[PDB]
């Protein structure tokens, strides 16, 4: 109780590693040129960036998060 | 410099307050029910998530993050 922290206003970082030269990451794609289907990161943790590699897995388990990728098709 | 948090492994959540009763927040979309453009969040501070609006830009102030989101067009 006295080892809870409250409710307050986010201070930590989403993005860790990723371009860190680039001040805004921005990824634009013509639908046109994708294939059948891609698999977006939403998570910042992708070896393969901006594309999902599975790795929310690890981050779901070890924050408790539940956030996963977002998928374009057809 | 012991006021310095050295480099460690992230315990800090993404995804803060949005469908917390999903365990993996995963959407999907086919192209052809696409407009002529989406902007898709990728910070999770969208009022409007999965859409971008504009939130990433108080998530990077407040952190000093980078992130921002996914556009998919034409
Ligand atoms: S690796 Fe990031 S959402 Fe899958
Ligand atoms: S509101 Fe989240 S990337 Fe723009």
């Amino acid at each position: 109780k006295r080892f809870y922290v409250k409710d307050h206003r986010n201070k930590a970082m989403i993005n860790l590693h990723i371009q860190k030269d680039n001040p805004k990451i921005v990824h634009a794609f013509d639908m046109e040129d994708l294939g059948d289907k891609a698999v977006y990161c939403r998570c910042w943790r992708s070896k393969k960036f901006p594309f999902c590699d599975g790795a929310h897995t690890k981050h779901n388990e070890e924050t408790g998060d539940n956030v996963g990728p977002l998928i374009i098709k057809k």
